[PDB]
């Protein structure tokens, strides 16, 4: 009669690395690295992205004729654009503090156009001024959200105002025209030596037109320079100009949800839903890390420069035909026949044989490994982030500093993730090793000299041991007083 | 007989390990600090500048509402209310205001001095003021600042100052932006005017920007202030054809390092600290804290955690090696002098005796673990809160992203350090018990039965002297080898 | 006749720290902190740095007389300056967006000065003007790459010239405006009052008016020159127009970029060596993960930490004469006499002797430790970075943000490198202890009761055991039943 201590083996060819060993085959393993995306551009927490396609934010807000059929949701979580949007300032020029503007309208509630300065009420000015650079049909056209040239032969001082009674912060854009030459100034605005002034309770600005010689861009040597401000509720904005004013017709009511970013991609909305979007597609995961794309938006796993992070959950797989020396050691191989536990017994007596999982050590192992995997996964913080940022080409240093920070964390997470995995795997294999070793000793210390140690994790009894006796061994209530029979040993 | 055993007590302290939750241990050490003293304190002997509900601009310009301030000549940080009420009484703006605020967060020395006495502007009217700065309640004006046409003429306003004071000097000046050309003529006579300021490093010019504007503090006009740091022995030249708001004073300033502004309602209560937060100060040696992110001083790492409890004692049982809660089922309330030890049973009596050797070794070990964790942590001076204008949102976001990045790294790594090391500490105790058990077993060999519960049953009479040789590892096997099992 | 289990000891004096223990002597050790450098300034990935010495980038590009013959390379990978360069704006002034300019030319391929606006084609203006502030020896001179346009006789007619970039590459172009000390100087130089300077390209549009005002003399001058720059695209035109106060370029700079680098501040000069990582003290050439040489590096560098020592144990605890209780435990000391392995056997016989190492155990241990060491090294991700940055006097907050980030990483890497070392040294010592305990048990299970277990690592045989039998024990094929007849007495 005999009982033998042993451990589970199977047909897994799954491999993991440890600190001490490479490519160890384990019975089971879990990948903590998310590599797959659904390939879709989705909504984020129910709220869709604003889809700009070929238009830039400036193009959209000024109303570049080529952005007319923009869908323009009432509410958005992020903004989707193509890499180098072709439709922006159709009439050539610049846009002050453009990047701050973008960052501001990145996530909105609540977004409503308002006709703050009706085209029709500039009664003493011509209002149909257009350009072939903004051509439609084609005829000379212009930014649709914007409007002034002399009426006949007179450019009276233009004085209009607007009180923000919309019940919300209003974004307002305006421009100044920089003519090509003096004759052009006088033919457009009659007056020379002009200005454009804009005032609110916090904004103070007066611009003078700059008449100079420049190359043609979209066929035009002239330039238009735009600025913007946030008009507070119940506050007034006053425009005054003797010429060169590019007036807005509309302002924009803004309620900031939070702060998001702009995603560059050629994909379009679908729904689908996600908590984490990438330019490649969305990510749905529990895992602490991913390697899909650095530029994400939402609550995402830590991005790492890794192609594989696999945790061992089972033990070393040793099918047959360690710090503790049990597994692949003094018990030379695992049992494929023992399918209902991690560690257990094989027995032979008169009544037969012989596999039985040990429920106690098995359940300790299940509870332990589950805890370990859960620790590694659950302790990871996950706050909302919009990685990609916008910088002008005179902000290269600021851009480089942002890049240096993202690279820094990447290096920290990657190295930390890789080593954590190598170190825990080593521990996990030793944990199994030790459980086996302790099971063997549990049996050895019960039986004492009522049995012989045969090697290979086996015990031969110096007495008959029936199924009831075997149970007592397996559940730790073996009765040693019975040391006779046993002198059968001598 | 002689038995091997380990310590137990009435502790109910819980720790988590990588493999286990809520494990009761005999002793634990919390390494997360979560108490402050509730007070606003001095930082390394040097007090903060308390501005109450005045802003830094309001204080330096001399907003009348800031007269009874009480500044010190030296401070290690600045305390402000979340939203100061007293800044620019006369509406306007302050160029590079944030750069200025950053410069004076921490000073030594700091002294206001008169550099351009106002009575020496003999060709200009200097008494001008505003109901925006109303006192009592007549027109008044920023008390450190001063120019309007005299009769009907505004001659060039040209004066200079040489910084012979011995320290770098802060000097602030402004330009006034009137309501319309008519008011410009009324105040300054001329229309196309300018304000030029020059030192040997700074060249700045401002022109009036007239626009129609809503009344703020009753006024449509605005003032735009600028500033420079005048080096020792350098000159500053003011030259203006109109619109200059001139300084009468300057500020001598010696800077040691940089600090920050703290937003709080509290007032200095007279205590010392090395680490201040808006809720109170922190006096601690622990490597982590969760009191508040915006600290000033030499502070523990701020983590998102509620609890970081390191196990020091062993599992409390009133492991990898199979002894604790293993073949030795439980602890011994009775053994008080050590973690590990023996219970003996003789004709002479019983029974407890601590093993001071393996206990001391263990204690030294755990002592090294604790202060390896605690002492490897760096703690250089830092001021977390920073200032950004509302056109630096991207920059402010970059800063938050950075603080959030380190918060995440530290929080994760601290939680995981505690779990990992707690499992090793419990295993370390387990190993010490096992090793002690084996020391005895390998000493007794044949002369004793291994019972399997921690106990050894002698095949001979072992009196007290003999027991002592077992404990001190000199048991004489050959002497008692008479066996007769 | 006896056989003993033991471990290697030597003359090593090397010390390591572990999480539980300070100053433990080990037989072998390996430092993973790079502390040495070659003490030279080197080519970075084949490409030399630009050496400016005591000249500033501005001094060099404008052609300050003390800077002009600088003798540059056509391609560079970084820039080297003295801490505080003596030569810059000899005529006092300022440079707009200077830090961004310096960041732009930090790393190039290709670079080439070209004469874009021949000094002599300014026919209607005087062109030879200079300053005592730029005195050569000791005649008034001027920035050699620029042209100080002044009146011809009593006339300054409108100055107008343009240049089309047909060079093949983007072109850096610089210009300036003179802000005189007083009206008399304005009239002497330019005749006209109320002048302006105008410059325009496809994207750039600027008009500046001179600022006449009294200022402290610097290098004898009260006036100032404010310089600006732009990048002119291929096939674009730049237009200059001035009625006075223009400081025109004569030259432009063809520039191609292939990434960004940095400026390095050192007294050192270029030697003939190659590196992937440069320091102001010398070049680093290591695979190690950490270094403590200097914070301001350029290249693909190890992570900088505050420590002076990171020593990993590789050999075992040196006990000249643990979790597992053998090393410095029940086997009290090591053997200076076992030189052919980490663990092994002694054996005392009728035939004498002796020592012999267990090759298999030793070999498995060497493999483990090697993987360990390589894991810590190989998992570290390295990226190209230039640590030192340029910020102006009004960018203190930005500078402080950069410092806070570097300090943040420094604390993270230093704390984790040191804790890693301590943790792994604990596990390494215990690894060895375990290998020893496992070897001893392997012997114990073969010999069984044919021998006495002393308790100090030795086994006393109950039977004569010659060299062949001593080998079977070492071998794992002892044959217990062969000597079973003959033990104790029977
Ligand atoms: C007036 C005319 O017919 N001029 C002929 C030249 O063409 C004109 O050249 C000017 C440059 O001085 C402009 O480019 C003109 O283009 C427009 C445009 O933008 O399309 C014409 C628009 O109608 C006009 N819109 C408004 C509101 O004024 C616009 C603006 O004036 C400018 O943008 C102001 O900066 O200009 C263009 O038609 C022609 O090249 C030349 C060849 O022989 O003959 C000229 O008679
Ligand atoms: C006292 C009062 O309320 N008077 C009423 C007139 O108000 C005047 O309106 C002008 C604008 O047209 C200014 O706001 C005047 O305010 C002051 C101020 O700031 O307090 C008066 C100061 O004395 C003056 N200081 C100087 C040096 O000139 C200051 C400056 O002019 C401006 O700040 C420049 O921007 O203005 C205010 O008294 C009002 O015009 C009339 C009804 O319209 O009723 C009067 O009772
Ligand atoms: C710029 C200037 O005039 N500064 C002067 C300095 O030249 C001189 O050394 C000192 C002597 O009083 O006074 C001050
Ligand atoms: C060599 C040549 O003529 N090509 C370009 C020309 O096409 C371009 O328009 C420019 C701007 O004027 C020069
Ligand atoms: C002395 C002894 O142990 N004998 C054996 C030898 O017969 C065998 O050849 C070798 C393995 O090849 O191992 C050993």
């Amino acid at each position: 009669d005999q009982i033998c201590i042993g451990y589970h083996a199977n047909n897994s060819t799954e491999k993991v690395d440890t600190i001490l060993e490479r490519n160890v085959t384990v019975t089971h393993a879990k990948d903590i690295l998310e590599k797959t995306h659904n390939g879709k551009l989705c909504r984020l927490s129910g709220i869709p992205p604003l889809e700009l396609g070929d238009c830039s934010i400036a193009g959209w807000l000024l109303g570049n004729p080529e952005c007319d059929r923009l869908l323009s949701v009432p509410e958005w979580s992020y903004i989707v654009e193509k890499e180098n949007p072709v439709n922006g300032l159709c009439y050539p020029g610049s846009f002050n503090d453009y990047e701050e503007l973008k960052h501001l309208i990145t996530s909105v509630t609540h977004f409503e156009k308002v006709k703050i300065l009706p085209r029709d009420q500039w009664t003493q000015h011509t209002t149909t001024g257009g350009s072939r650079a903004c051509a439609v049909l084609d005829n000379p056209s212009f930014f649709r959200n914007m409007v002034l040239t002399k009426k006949g032969s007179n450019y009276p001082i233009a004085k209009r105002s607007y009180n923000n009674t919309s019940g919300e912060q209003m974004l307002i854009i305006w421009g100044i025209h920089h003519p090509n030459d003096d004759a052009e100034q006088r033919t457009l605005y009659q007056n020379v030596g002009t200005y454009v002034s804009v005032g609110t309770s916090t904004l103070n600005k007066r611009s003078i037109p700059e008449i100079a010689t420049r190359p043609k861009v979209n066929g035009q040597g002239g330039r238009m320079e735009f600025s913007w401000t946030l008009l507070e509720t119940w506050d007034v904005i006053n425009f005054e100009s003797t010429g060169n004013l590019i007036a807005p017709e509309y302002g924009f009511k803004i309620s900031k949800r939070g702060s998001s970013g702009i995603m560059k991609t050629e994909k379009t909305l679908e729904n689908c839903e996600t908590k984490c979007q990438t330019p490649l597609g969305a990510i749905n995961t529990t895992l602490p890390f991913h390697n899909i794309h650095p530029l994400t938006i939402g609550e995402c796993p830590k991005y790492v420069k890794s192609d594989r992070l696999v945790l061992a959950t089972g033990l070393r797989n040793v099918p047959q035909i360690g710090l503790f020396g049990a597994i692949a050691g003094f018990i030379e191989g695992g049992w494929q026949g023992m399918v209902d536990g991690w560690y257990g017994y094989h027995h032979s007596n008169d009544q037969g044989s012989g596999y039985a999982a040990d429920k106690e050590s098995t359940q300790k192992a299940f509870d332990g490994i589950t805890n370990k995997v859960n620790s590694v996964i659950e302790k990871m913080n996950t706050q909302f982030e919009a990685v990609g940022k916008e910088f002008s080409n005179l902000e290269r240093r600021l851009e480089n500093l942002n890049k240096k920070m993202e690279d820094g964390f990447l290096d920290v997470w990657t190295y930390n993730a890789e080593l954590l995995v190598l170190m825990e795997n080593e521990r996990t294999l030793d944990f199994h090793d030790s459980n086996v070793k302790n099971l063997y000793d549990k049996v050895r210390m019960q039986l004492r000299d009522n049995v012989k140690e045969l090697g290979n994790g086996c015990f031969e009894f110096y007495h008959k041991c029936d199924d009831e006796c075997m149970n007592s061994v397996k559940n730790g209530t073996y009765d040693y007083p019975k040391y006779e029979e046993e002198s059968k040993a001598a």
